[PDB]
């Protein structure tokens, strides 16, 4: 089974899912001198103000913080997007050392990790039916580097323990995601693909260009994640990235000058 390891790692998913080497893969390298300011894009709306975290999972690849996304409750519009695109979970992707863990990288710069808050197209009714569209996903993604603590992370940071392996789960109610977002809402966007598989094109990709600050402790906390299921032989949860992707024939655009 596909995972980050020496054996079965982003080089080898083309194997099972072949579109990994498609035409509009993700994540990619955001070369800013080259991303053309579009004037016509309009101001991201993050709505989370209602937004109903459930639960918390370690998938075995990252640990997913899962939404009730059964009304339009946490929405992302605007931007790039045209209709409402309801917040179904976040997770991240980390590195084991502070200079590596971004999926997408800036100008070849590698972040310590990257926020993922994934979110579909409600003209799609569900996320399964969303992901087989062209446009059935927006993944808002934020970088994180290292230096000051995010407060609103720590809840997140404090329940990895309760899910330390493979398909454990613990209750996650009343987690507020607005809480993760950095001061501004300037974004670069591209069409691209999940960055695990299936690999399915089927993302608008609106990546932040400011980082939010995570400290050494909290990143830390999420390398103690495991891989593994409980009573196997334990590997750290640690380079969960997949590494940029051909940009091929595709534009990204930046929202600001
Ligand atoms: N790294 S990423 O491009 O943001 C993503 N790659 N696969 C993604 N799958 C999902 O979100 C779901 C998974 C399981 C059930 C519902 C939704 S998200
Ligand atoms: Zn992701």
């Amino acid at each position: 089974h596909w995972g980050y390891g020496k054996h079965n790692g982003p080089e080898h998913w083309h194997k099972d899912f072949p579109i990994a080497k498609g035409e509009r893969q993700s994540p990619v390298d955001i070369d800013t001198h080259t991303a053309k300011y579009d004037p016509s894009l309009k101001p991201l709306s993050v709505s989370y103000d209602q937004a109903t975290s459930l639960r918390i999972l370690n998938n075995g690849h990252a640990f997913n913080v899962e939404f009730d996304d059964s009304q339009d409750k946490a929405v992302l519009k605007g931007g790039p997007l045209d209709g409402t695109y309801r917040l179904i979970q976040f997770h991240f992707h980390w590195g084991s050392l502070d200079g590596q863990g971004s999926e997408h990288t800036v100008d070849k710069k590698k972040y310590a990790a990257e926020l993922h808050l994934v979110h579909w197209n409600t003209k799609y009714g569900d996320f399964g039916k969303a992901v087989q569209q062209p446009d059935g996903l927006a993944v808002l993604g934020i970088f994180l580097k290292v230096g000051s603590a995010k407060p609103g992370l720590q809840k997140v940071v404090d329940v990895l323990d309760s899910i330390k392996t493979k398909g454990k789960s613990a209750d996650f109610t009343n987690f507020d995601p607005r809480g993760l977002l950095p001061e501004s809402l300037d974004y670069w966007t591209y069409p691209g693909s999940l960055t695990t598989p299936p690999l399915l094109e089927c993302v608008t990709w609106i990546v932040l260009k400011e980082p939010i600050s995570v400290s050494s402790e909290q990143v830390l906390k999420f390398r103690k994640l495991n891989f593994n299921g409980e009573g196997e032989p334990e590997e750290l949860m640690v380079d969960n990235w997949r590494p940029a992707q051909p940009l091929k024939n595709r534009q990204i655009k930046a929202s600001f000058k």
